[PDB]
């Protein structure tokens, strides 16, 4: 259950089950590596934890964000997974809250801007 990588956790919040988060602080600060790192984000476009989880809601819910959040900024960089986007040239600078605003979906928008989040990202 240590053993920890992309495609399990990309599945866990699509599902939008907050109990399997458990375990990933353990695993990060014995590896002392950031989940903004390159290495937990698609190669290709960019895309991050925050917006498979966005793209998915299940009438307007999705659980494992709050504490995704937690797990950000009680151990991350200068820019905690909130400020980061995608990388490629197709979706150049389109973040989580684009997403968020894009849904339609009220909730998100205030969970992201409450824990800091650039409102101008040009995109």
């Amino acid at each position: 259950p240590n053993r920890f990588d992309r495609d399990r956790l990309f599945s866990v919040v699509s599902r939008g089950v907050p109990e399997e988060l458990t375990g990933l602080l353990e695993y990060l600060r014995r590896t002392s590596k950031y989940l903004t790192d390159s290495a937990y984000t698609e190669g290709s476009t960019g895309k991050t934890c925050l917006m498979k989880a966005v793209l998915n809601l299940q009438d307007g819910v999705n659980a494992c964000i709050l504490p995704l959040l937690q797990i950000d900024r009680d151990s991350g960089n200068p820019q905690p997974l909130v400020n980061a986007q995608c990388t490629d040239e197709f979706y150049r600078g389109h973040s989580a809250l684009h997403i968020a605003i894009e849904k339609r979906s009220l909730w998100c928008v205030k969970l992201l801007v409450e824990n800091g989040a650039n409102v101008h990202i040009r995109a």
